[PDB]
């Protein structure tokens, strides 16, 4: 499996937006409906499946799919 499936599989499941759905360049808020506590949710499924934490502020411009898996491949150790 790759980073960016296992992704996409929980933005997917974190969102009920189906798998087809979550692309690269597909925003959270604005394509794939996220609301606030989604962001937070989100956030969390990540940080634990990957080990990363990373502060909300940061958290808060990564708005789509694509730039959370480059976070992920660049701070996950
Ligand atoms: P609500 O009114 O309180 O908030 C709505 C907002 C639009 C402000 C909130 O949903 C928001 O800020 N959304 C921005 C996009 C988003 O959801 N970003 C988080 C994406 S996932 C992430 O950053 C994790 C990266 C990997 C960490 C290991
Ligand atoms: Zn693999
Ligand atoms: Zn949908
Ligand atoms: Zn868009
Ligand atoms: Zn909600
Ligand atoms: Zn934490
Ligand atoms: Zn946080
Ligand atoms: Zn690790």
């Amino acid at each position: 499996s790759t980073i960016e499936e296992r992704v996409k599989k929980i933005i997917g499941e974190q969102l009920g937006v189906k798998q087809e759905e979550v692309t690269n360049n597909a925003s959270f808020v604005e394509d794939l409906g996220a609301d606030s506590l989604d962001t937070v949710e989100l956030v969390m499924a990540l940080e634990e499946e990957f080990d990363t934490e990373i502060p909300d502020e940061e958290a808060e411009k990564i708005t789509t799919v694509q730039a959370a898996i480059d976070y992920i491949n660049g701070h996950q150790a």
